[PDB]
């Protein structure tokens, strides 16, 4: 297999596994280095990498060489010979670890294999020349002190120490005269500058590094790791195929944007995962091609290639067996050789989706960040490599027997502290943005805490390009993975040809480039008097030497003044957390504030179901005013509104291009040559809209789902803020109490602070499920439908493409001709869903995407709601709302559409959302109130259906009428053909709970089944199995339309439409969510008003009502009169009967538990209701005077609601006063004695309260009442 050697540093040079190198970068002109060969073909040399770099660049300044990385500089690192030893013995630690795992091994393997193409592009086909800086280097033999003699050697790598930054390891390759053998299919010999004890330190934002404020957080990297990574760099640049393509260039246009590097697909490769998923399929495919390019070049010139110039030596049917073994070339019976495209996909896909950082972490179970784009923490140093207490070859720093190993426990900062040492700041150098207001006063920001932002410029237009089509052409996928597993039991992989010998002739031309570096500003100040999430966070710190410091929800205070600190909790919060108290009541009030500090971060989890928005963090506004200046106003209604969208720093233009056009090829007289051109521009057609999604995906996961990175981490960042800050003031209050007092103060800070800390766990997981929430909202609703549109308008113009074609070959297609038309037409016409695991297979995007599609609420493709005198579409997807004059809207949703002309509303859907999935998915839901019939009218009322709200398309589509008593559901399939299904309340009840009363209705349709829900229950159902194809994103038009008497109206609510079918679960719901108030309401289901006029109602006694005795001052239960007409289609009693009530206030609209005096009309006086107070009695008949202060009873009222479940119905409870929870009764109705039929009264009751507590609750009970005004909805 492979073996790695030992040696120490101080080992005599034999010039076999110990030499004195002349690396390539020396151009081989002075000193040489001592380099040990730990393997074939790969070198260490354990000393600086200095090529390229000036002595004092070691030193630590106030420059930086790379801007997104916290820089270690320490000149002294490898100054002695024992350093240099332990540097070698370390490497070779490494080595062992790599390979006792058979993928790591492997990857080693490939590498001591994937020996260089002896010659570069400049090379003649016929030739092999290792006279060149990238496959042969020098080794001096010669004695010491002179150079005598230098012979060459082949060498694959050559690993060095670190530069002058020790943390910042890289791959470098060769390249002379400008090009690269290592990206142009020949390899070079790659060289890596590596330092192993100061790794790189990491942690998940979703995750919880062990979870703690207070302690160490993040977790510190392998360096077996993290030189296997570079090793897979390595393995690319050998294989030649590290080609460059076009890479992702951040935005640098606003002063908020991240500024770094450009990257390249190669690097995203590399480190696998879902930083592929960055790179669109358009250049995975650019790249694919370009190194299958490259290849071809390479086996023409083995089939070429005759003689060895530089090398006599050299064998070349040793060398051609070599490098076809090498690049997976087949050889025929004759010599030739010739690339087997199978073949070359696997070894492609192995080479760029099977060796990754991501892949070998997960094998060897070792602990890596989540992306390559995820914040670079400070670097440490780890103790020693060496100890086996601390590092095994078999595990890292995970050791089981340490019970290290569950959860990279071994790994964790704030576990295995006795791992490594933090790093001395002062010997750190980090690029800082200094953002001056221009009054002024700067605040330095890390170029870490910025928004990376892809350029548009980083994604392929190539979608615009033309195909030309033939009977020929196929389908090209590229898959950005590759099974772990056969990988590593895949046999015929493994090098199968011996490794030639490494000695060859000296190496005499020289020629090469050697990269040049310097240092750049360490901090680059700008201008800006913006205060956005950068200014916010700020002002919630404060310096290191302020002591004194208090809250405060002036962002603008807290700048200015050094112990102001802002928050963005509440006011009361804020107060109390300034408060000073006496040592006595120290331990209350730190009980106070912080189980305060919890309830206020724990509003987290605030719901908004009735805004349809299960959750909302209501303060990530204040706390960080990022986006559209979300720290003014209201932030949930502001997202209720705007949604994700006005989160997001920047707004990205997205590169959608019109795909381009297919040409289509004629094969004459050859039916089959034609039908396939058909076939194909079908598939490459799914192929189109396929790479549309994944070009919409990578811009998606650089442009925005980084922003929303951003967002979480500064929502982290300023929840300890603000736990730091309470820290600080509880610590200096108690410290101004005398050590006396403090030892009678009971005070626990690690009670305290493990409070503060499970109080930010908690919101940290729901601000980062509702952040991750937005982001797919943003992605699924103002991303995905662009991409939609042009894939519409080119599924058309390709239609009329395929139908002209086949038109032209009438005469070739014959008999078949009409067959393909509709094939075309019938392919074309369903559009492929979107899939996210199509594009990446990373565990937590994929959750995001699962999660945000099990949540019912965003199948909402409509929402109709109120907004500044207006209705507007919420849904998210911007439907087009035109309301007309003839509608009336009030602030409480409702909306009435007259007889009028133009009391109308326009609704002209989103044509990209998928909805005819085929198979009819989709419900609609609201609430109508519809008025009762004119007495003098009910034969119009009967017979006579006008249509309310219409919606179709070419004489498809759906329809909601009503008949009278009766509202109807009509679908209309793309034929003609006609089913409905209809819900009718009766017309000849004593009570209708439906007639001018607000009621919900929802419909749904799944395949075969068109459903009514009343309240949530199901009241009808029909069978719609027959319907074909249904037109249903048409316009919507709001409307009375019909046979309509000038008089008829119809007030409707929350209109919303979802595409799919809803559950009764679902249903049920949504009624109780749409249902609540904190008001009560009366009769008819609007708001209860107080100073309002209002007959009563009792829900136990129905035609019972109330008039004032002639005799005394009580209440009698007269019987409700009744329709006193003659139609035998209609009868109901009277509701305008019994006494005129009114509501008062004690202390607009009447709210539960609220104080009030139930007054009511007599001629011209205005009298009360009150109580005995003492009937030791049950129940007894209530006192109607005037107003009096009677002290002999009782007059204050406290109307209640005790019904959890939907109801129009409110209780009306007497109290001894508005404290005493003793309470005296509830109102009712109740039958006493009387004869010469006894006589039921206005009884107050005692019997009801252990009712009331009955569930479920007793809806006929006689203290539940109802208020009802004259509504033009009810005429008698
Ligand atoms: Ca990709
Ligand atoms: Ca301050
Ligand atoms: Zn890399």
């Amino acid at each position: 297999p492979v073996t790695i050697n030992n040696f120490n540093y101080n080992d005599p040079i034999d010039n076999n596994n110990i030499i004195m190198m002349e690396p390539p970068f020396a151009r081989g002109t002075g000193r040489y280095y001592k380099a040990f060969k730990i393997t074939d073909r790969i070198w260490i040399i354990p000393e600086r990498y200095t090529f390229g770099y000036k002595p004092e660049d070691f030193n630590k300044s106030s420059g930086i060489f790379n801007r997104d990385v916290c820089e270690y500089y320490d000149p002294d690192y490898l100054n002695t010979n024992d350093k240099k030893n332990i540097f070698l013995q370390t490497m070779i630690k490494l080595f062992n670890r790599i390979k006792s795992k058979p993928l790591g091994e492997k990857l080693l393997e490939m590498i001591i294999n994937g020996i260089p193409y002896l010659g570069d592009r400049r090379v003649p086909l016929e030739e092999f020349n290792t006279n060149i800086a990238s496959v042969t280097v020098n080794k001096l033999i010669s004695n010491p002190g002179e150079v005598e003699r230098k012979k060459g050697i082949f060498a694959n790598l050559i690993i060095f120490g670190p530069g002058p930054v020790l943390n910042e390891n890289e791959t470098i390759d060769i390249g002379i005269q400008n090009h690269f053998a290592s990206r142009e299919g020949f390899g070079g010999i790659m060289q890596m500058k590596f330092c192993p004890e100061y790794v790189s330190v990491f942690n998940n934002v979703q995750e919880n590094k062990g979870a703690s404020i207070f302690n160490r957080r993040g977790y510190f990297s392998d360096p077996a790791l993290i030189l296997m990574h570079e090793l897979i760099h390595v393995l690319h640049g050998l294989y030649g195929i590290k080609v460059d393509d076009l890479p992702i260039v951040p935005n640098e246009k606003k002063f908020f944007m991240q500024s770094t590097d450009a990257i390249q697909a190669e690097e995203l490769y590399t480190f696998g995962g879902q930083d592929p998923s960055i790179i669109t399929p358009s250049t995975d495919k650019s790249i694919y091609d370009k190194v299958l390019q490259n290849f071809r070049g390479i086996v023409d010139r083995l089939n070429k290639v005759l003689v060895c110039i530089s090398d006599p030596n050299i064998n070349i049917n040793i060398y051609k067996n070599k490098f076809k073994d090498k690049y997976k070339f087949v050889e025929d019976s004759e010599g030739k050789y010739s690339i087997d495209v199978e073949s070359f996909d696997k070894l492609y896909k192995s080479l760029m989706f099977g060796f990754t950082e991501t892949n070998i972490a997960e094998n060897y179970k070792i602990k890596t960040r989540a992306s390559y784009f995820s914040d670079s923490l400070p670097p440490v140093k780890i103790k020693n490599l060496l100890d086996n207490e601390i590092y095994t070859i078999e595990e890292g720093f995970n050791i089981s027997d340490k019970d290290m190993e569950k959860e990279y426990r071994g790994q964790n900062k704030a576990i295995n502290k006795q791992a490594y040492e933090e790093i001395s700041k002062e010997h750190l150098a980090v690029y800082k943005i200094q953002m001056c207001k221009s009054v002024g006063i700067c605040i330095d920001v890390d170029n870490e805490d910025l928004f990376f932002i892809a350029d548009k410029n980083s994604f392929s237009d190539d979608l615009s390009k033309n195909e030309r089509i033939e009977y020929n052409t196929q389908s090209n996928y590229i898959e950005n993975d590759f099974p772990i597993n056969e990988l590593i039991l895949d046999t015929d992989l493994i090098s199968k040809i011996e490794l030639p010998s490494e000695n060859t002739e000296s190496l005499t031309d020289f020629n090469v480039d050697v990269p040049v570096y310097e240092k750049q500003p360490a901090i680059k100040k700008i201008f800006t008097d913006e205060n956005t999430i950068f200014q916010y966070l700020y002002s919630q710190t404060f310096p290191l030497d302020i002591r004194d410091i208090s809250l405060t929800s002036s962002f603008d205070d807290a700048l200015l003044f050094s112990n102001k600190v802002y928050s963005f909790f509440s006011m009361d919060y804020i107060k109390t957390a300034n408060k000073v108290v006496e040592a006595g009541l120290f331990a209350g009030w730190v009980k106070q504030i912080v189980n305060d500090f919890v309830i206020e971060a724990n509003k987290s989890n605030t719901m908004d179901k009735i805004a349809d928005i299960s959750l909302i963090v209501p303060y990530i506004g204040l706390a960080l005013n990022v986006g559209n200046e979300t720290a003014k106003g209201n932030f949930e209604n502001a997202f209720e509104i705007a949604g994700a969208s006005i989160l997001l720093e920047f707004i990205p233009e997205l590169l959608i291009p019109v795909v381009g056009a297919f040409l289509l090829e004629s094969y004459i007289d050859n039916k089959n040559k034609i039908i396939k051109t058909i076939d194909n521009a079908l598939t490459k057609r799914n192929e189109k809209w396929s790479d549309m999604y994944g070009l919409i995906v990578a811009q998606w996961l650089s442009t925005v789902n980084t922003q929303f990175y951003t967002i979480k981490e500064g929502m982290y960042k300023a929840l300890n803020y603000q736990a730091q800050a309470l820290e600080e003031i509880i610590k200096y209050r108690y410290n101004i109490y005398s050590e006396k007092e403090k030892s009678n103060i009971n005070i626990d800070f690690n009670d305290i602070n493990s409070k503060l800390n499970e109080g930010i766990n908690q919101a940290i997981d729901n601000i980062n499920n509702f952040i991750n929430g937005c982001s797919v909202s943003y992605l699924m609703k103002k991303m995905i439908p662009l991409a939609v549109e042009k894939l519409l308008d080119f599924d058309n113009t390709l239609k009329k493409n395929l139908l002209n074609y086949i038109d032209e070959n009438k005469l070739y297609l014959i008999g078949s001709a009409e067959y393909e038309k509709s094939k075309v037409n019938k392919y074309l016409k369903t559009i492929m869903p979107f899939d996210l695991s199509i594009y990446t297979n990373d565990t937590i995007l994929i959750e995001m995407f699962n999660k945000y599609n099990s949540e019912i609420l965003n199948n909402i493709i409509l929402n109709l709601r109120y907004k500044d005198n207006n209705l507007i579409d919420l849904s998210g997807y911007g439907a087009k709302v035109e309301v007309y004059d003839g509608v009336e809207l009030n602030d409480k949703n409702q909306f009435k559409l007259t007889s009028s002309a133009n009391s109308k509303i326009r609704v002209t859907q989103n044509q990209n959302i998928i909805f005819n999935s085929v198979f009819l998915d989709f419900s609609v839901s609201f609430w109508i109130r519809i008025p009762k019939y004119k007495n003098d009218g009910i034969q119009n009322y009967i017979h006579n259906e006008y249509t309310i709200i219409n919606c179709m398309k070419n004489n498809s589509g759906w329809k909601i009428s009503i008949r009278g008593n009766r509202i109807i559901w009509t679908l209309i399939d793309i034929n003609g053909k006609t089913k409905s299904v209809f819900f009718e309340y009766n017309i000849r009840e004593d009570i209708s709970e439906y007639i001018n009363r607000w009621f919900f209705v929802t419909i749904t349709n799944n395949l075969n089944n068109a459903k009514i829900y009343i309240n949530g229950k199901l009241e009808s159902n029909t069978d719609i199995k027959d319907i074909r194809e249904v037109i249903a994103n048409g316009e919507i038009i709001f409307k009375l339309d019909g046979d309509i008497d000038r008089t008829q109206f119809i007030w409707m609510k929350y209109f919303s439409i979802f595409n799919t079918e809803l559950s009764q679960s679902n249903i049920e719901e949504r009624y109780k969510i749409q249902s609540y108030s904190e008001y009560l309401k009366d009769f008819w289901g609007n708001p209860l008003m107080y100073n309002k006029e209002y007959y009563m109602f009792n829900a136990g006694n129905k035609n019972s009502y109330i008039k004032l005795k002639k005799d005394s001052p009580v209440g009698e239960i007269l019987t409700r009169s009744k329709y006193n007409q003659n139609s035998k289609y209609i009868n109901y009693r009277d509701l305008y009967i019994g006494e005129k009530f009114i509501i008062r206030r004690k202390s607009d609209i009447v709210r539960k538990e609220d104080y009030i005096y139930l007054d009511f009309f007599n001629l011209n006086q205005e009298w009360r209701v009150y109580t005995y107070k003492y009937f030791k009695k049950e129940e007894e008949k209530l006192f109607l005077a005037p107003i009096s202060d009677s002290d002999e009873f009782y007059n204050t009222i406290q109307i209640k609601e005790y019904d959890e479940q939907p109801t129009y119905s409110c209780q009306l409870l007497f109290k001894k006063d508005e404290e005493s929870t003793d309470e005296i009764g509830l109102i009712g109705i109740h039958r006493f004695y009387e004869s010469g039929e006894y006589k039921d009264y206005f009884c107050i009751s005692k019997w009801y309260l252990k009712e009331v507590k009955r569930k479920p609750y007793n809806l006929k009970l006689g203290c539940n009442w109802q208020f009802i005004p004259k509504d033009e909805g009810w005429t008698e």
